[PDB]
């Protein structure tokens, strides 16, 4: 009976399971103390001033209720190669690749986790507080909403799962009796310290995993503390277990930003895009439109959650409650949405400061007035022609999503927003034209397979832009997104494919971006209205002559743009081959072998 130890709540309130799970725990990780969090404002702002008093953070004073932490250099991203999900057999989590390794998935096994499990958890929490997170991903009344605890020592994952997420009290009283997902997280560092600790950033990086069981519905994350390790509703819960339910269940689970459109004529249509992680998702969703008469709201710029309903309708909803996106390059002009987000009740990880007490970063397009100094993310005096950037590649802001100034009107509706097309996109500097539309939707599932981009002097495969993500066998991915299309009465949404990065023969960008991508979007919305626009080529149609709204950009070289090159297209679908065969191999869908021969069929014949 730990009742001695709780300093917020009390164990006599949780459901039977919830208690059993913090209980089971506690006595496991040995917490000095247990606080319940009611995810109250009051809770918050004692919780963020005593992370302050003991350094952990930083108040920002430019701004209202801002603050920054700095981390151990050490702990400063996810780590895949320290992330595994747990099986009885290795070919349910990846497929078994024909010749080498697999690039789709990090398989261990029940008996090697257990022993990880032993090595790291026991006392590890000593002398310091357990907090019982509830929260909820998606709209609390939400029938796509899932529910889960998460168990942390750390104060700083506290405050962020409060933004992330809905959390506290209210989603104790939804739970109720009901089933959620047990999540455990320890930095590693029990007190007394036998570790020195760096920058009062606790971390073990050493015994660092993060670890998935979907059988038993646990995510088991030890040693780091940073973002997608530690925040465990994001990418743990939102992408790779709920990966996994969905297969189960009937929906889909998707590194997706999802949007709301609407024309010079009233009409709205809700998109979902996936691009890879870095690479313009928050720009896209976010964007400012630049053609008259057009607007764009965004309902989510991460996770998606799709279920067809009764109707036939691809329904969506964001289970994020905020954004934790990548602080460089955010700019008033790449993303003017996102700066009026940030400017208050945010938490930024790893970002330079300013003398004024404001936030900086490379790529924020902001000159500095005379006098005012830079203090980097390594906490040391910074120049602009310094060899460091003054921000970490990887650092973060994590704002309230209700804060963005053009979030949909429908972001937390409980029945989620009508998809009506599915954008898929990756970096490729050369080969591929600006926008395609998939010829049908076994097409659709094979380009979104697929997917490469730049990562800059290697292309790599991201299928889905979920590379990093699938909570499964990959195989079994495509096969039940090929599913989807004999499901009786489903609405199959169009699906297209974007590059907003091809270049010239001497490296510069041939589509100046950000908001003329509304132009890009506009021939989606008419393709998807059924407007005559296209026009027919071996990869997929493209826009017609004239098609696209161009006014207002100049001489946009349209030849080289949207050029397809048989050279070009035999050495890709080549590479396609080898890699879906590798590592796909056995599990491989008909469909997406025979979606395949058919380009290369097409391409033969140009
Ligand atoms: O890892 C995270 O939580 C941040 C993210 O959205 C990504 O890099 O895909
Ligand atoms: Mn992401
Ligand atoms: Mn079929
Ligand atoms: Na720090």
């Amino acid at each position: 009976d730990f009742s001695a130890k709780v300093i917020q709540g009390s164990l006599d309130s949780l459901p039977q399971e919830v208690r059993k799970f913090v209980e089971g725990n506690a006595q496991l990780c040995q917490p000095e103390y247990i606080h319940i969090c009611d995810g109250s404002e009051e809770e918050y702002g004692r919780l963020l001033a005593h992370m302050q008093e003991e350094g952990v953070i930083r108040k920002l004073k430019k701004y209202d209720n801002c603050w920054l932490a700095l981390t151990d250099p050490r702990d400063v991203a996810r780590i895949e190669s320290k992330t595994v999900i747990i099986t009885q057999e290795q070919r349910d989590t990846v497929p078994i690749p024909k010749s080498g390794q697999s690039q789709l998935g990090r398989w261990m096994s029940e008996e090697d986790f257990e022993k990880a499990f032993n090595a790291r958890f026991p006392g590890c929490m000593k002398g310091r507080t357990m907090y019982v997170i509830p929260f909820s991903m998606g709209p609390l009344g939400s029938p796509l909403a899932k529910i889960g605890i998460e168990l942390t020592d750390s104060p700083y994952v506290v405050a962020s799962m409060r933004i992330m997420t809905r959390m506290g009290t209210s989603v104790l009283e939804a739970l109720g009796d009901g089933e959620f997902i047990k999540c455990l997280h320890s930095v590693g560092c029990p007190l007394p310290l036998k570790k020195p600790l760096v920058n009062n950033w606790a971390c073990n990086p050493e015994l660092t995993l993060i670890a998935h069981l979907p059988d038993r519905r646990e995510i088991i994350s030890f040693g780091s503390g940073y973002g997608g390790n530690s925040l465990l509703g994001k990418k743990c819960f939102a992408l790779r277990i709920a990966s996994r339910l969905a297969k189960e269940e009937g929906w889909l689970a998707e590194h997706m930003l999802i949007l709301g459109i609407t024309n010079p004529e009233g009409k709205k249509k809700y998109l979902a895009a996936a691009f890879p992680s870095a690479c313009g998702k928050t720009n896209l969703a976010m964007m400012n439109p630049t053609l008259p008469g057009w607007k764009v709201e965004c309902v989510g710029d991460d996770i998606a959650w799709m279920k067809f309903d009764a109707q036939g309708n691809l329904r969506a909803i964001n289970p994020e409650n905020g954004f934790f996106g990548v602080a460089p390059g955010t700019s008033v002009k790449t993303n003017p949405n996102a700066i009026k987000t940030i400017q208050k009740n945010t938490i930024f990880t790893n970002v330079a400061e300013t003398s004024d007490g404001g936030v900086y970063w490379e790529g924020i397009d902001e000159p500095l007035a005379p006098g005012v100094t830079i203090t980097s993310w390594k906490n040391k005096e910074w120049r602009p022609q310094d060899e460091e950037p003054c921000a970490h590649p990887n650092s973060r802001f994590c704002t309230p999503a209700s804060q963005c100034p053009i979030i949909d009107p429908a972001w937390e509706s409980p029945e989620g927003v009508p998809i009506e097309g599915i954008i898929f996109g990756g970096r490729r500097p050369a080969g591929v034209p600006l926008v395609y539309e998939a010829l049908s939707w076994q097409h659709g599932v094979f380009v979104g397979a697929a997917m490469r981009s730049e990562a800059g002097k290697v292309i790599m495969h991201d299928p889905f832009a979920m590379r990093p993500f699938f909570g499964y066998n990959f195989g079994k991915y495509l096969a039940h997104w090929l599913s989807m299309a004999h499901r009786p009465a489903a609405k199959l949404p169009k699906i297209f494919h974007v590059n907003w990065f091809r270049k010239d023969k001497n490296g510069k960008f041939l589509w100046p971006g950000f908001g003329e991508n509304s132009r890009v979007l506009e021939w989606m919305f008419g393709r998807i209205e059924g407007e005559d626009s296209a026009k027919l080529t071996p990869i997929g149609y493209v826009p017609k002559e004239d098609a696209l709204n161009l006014k207002g950009l100049g001489d946009v070289n349209v030849e080289e743009l949207f050029g397809i090159s048989k050279e070009f297209w035999e050495k890709e679908v080549e590479e396609i081959d080898k890699y879906l065969e590798d590592q796909v191999n056995a599990d491989l869908p008909y469909e997406i072998e025979r979606e395949l021969r058919a380009l290369k069929q097409r391409i033969s014949q140009m």
